[PDB]
């Protein structure tokens, strides 16, 4: 019963509000927000080895969330909440500008189908409505293991004024120790690992 025991605790509510970060997490520290966490494994892991730092995870599955409320409770994290709404509504009505170190999108819904490409969530306008919650040096990090959205991805992300590519390739970056390795990935393999990561940071506008 991790719903019913820690979303009392752990969860945030959707409001037509903007969040009051230090409110909510009782502190001045730099907010990550993962998109999509799934059960939550890395936002976990990764608010686990960053106690000085604050951590949202939005996920529209439940299951998900109430898994991630079970291990977050299990790992004595405080540094977590989780919401379970429309991430795009969420960005709109909830996240101050400006206001997040980071923010990670791990296999997103690859939507394999051409008839599917729009409901992909990488988009122009949604990449642009994450930039704008992204501090200056702020950084977009996603994840894919299907190279036709890796590449959609990339050319989303380049075409957009105020996001410098990390990566040294003009493409594609390592995989960084905030997203853990998964079974979809074969590291070092000769055909590449099978994850695409993408780390866009946020720069001032040249145009
Ligand atoms: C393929 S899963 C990946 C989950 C997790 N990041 C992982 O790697 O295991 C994609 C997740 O994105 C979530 N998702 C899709 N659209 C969303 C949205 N608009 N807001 C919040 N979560 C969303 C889905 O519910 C799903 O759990």
């Amino acid at each position: 019963h991790a719903l019913e025991n820690y979303w009392p605790v752990m969860g945030v509510e959707f409001s037509e509000d903007m969040l009051d970060f230090p409110a909510l997490f009782g502190r001045e520290a730099p907010v990550t927000l993962e998109i999509g966490f799934g059960m939550g494994a890395s936002l976990v892991a990764m608010a686990k080895d960053r106690p000085e730092q604050d951590f949202l995870g939005i996920e529209v599955h439940s299951p998900g969330v109430g898994a991630c409320l079970a291990s977050a409770h299990e790992e004595g994290l405080s540094n977590l909440r989780v919401m379970c709404h429309d991430a795009v509504e969420v960005l709109h009505k909830m996240i101050p500008d400006n206001s997040l170190r980071m923010v990670q999108l791990f296999f997103p819904d690859p939507w394999h189908k051409a008839r599917h490409n729009k409901r992909r969530i990488v988009q122009v306008p949604f990449a642009e409505l994450v930039k704008s919650k992204l501090q200056l040096g702020g950084v977009f990090h996603m994840a894919t293991d299907w190279e036709p959205y890796a590449e959609h991805m990339l050319e989303v992300m380049s075409s957009i004024d105020g996001y410098k590519n990390l990566s040294e390739s003009n493409d594609y970056v390592p995989r960084p120790a905030s997203r853990p390795v998964t079974k979809f990935e074969q590291r070092g393999h000769r055909l590449g690992h099978g994850v695409w990561d993408l780390m866009f940071e946020r720069v001032k506008l040249e145009h």
